């Protein structure tokens, strides 16, 4: 280990997919025929998550003008 | 449409994953306007203008 | 129809590959017979026959 240190020497799944896909295409042709938007529930929500971001935003401003022992 | 249920269950598919949390967000807008509608009431439109 | 689709997507199955294959054929007949109507012209239809 001294010699060592002086001279430098050292001492399957791809099938389980392809179902699925088949599945996820069969279930989007159902879904369509049936007028059926499976986005309208998340589309909605995000809409929402915009307008609670918008009054936290008028809301956290009138703790910066009045302060937080004022609105308590 | 039972068809439509059989392939969403399949694919561990929850369709109304959406409308949840949609329907949770729309308590905490209610939540928020109730606190903003209370300073409103407090302070008055034109101080908060 | 929209699901005879996906149904021989999967199955990696061309539903139009035969009738590519027989236009691709019916121009080599358009071309064959146009190579014999001109053999026609130029030695008559008494010669060839």
């Amino acid at each position: 280990q001294k010699y060592a240190s002086i001279v430098g020497v050292d001492l399957l799944e791809e099938i389980t997919k392809d179902h699925k896909v088949l599945a996820r295409q069969q279930l989007q042709v159902l879904a369509r025929y049936l007028k059926m938007d499976l986005d309208n529930g998340e589309r909605k929500f995000l809409k929402e998550k915009d307008t609670v971001a918008e009054l936290q935003a008028q809301l956290d401003y009138l703790n910066a003008e009045l302060g937080e022992f004022f609105v308590n």
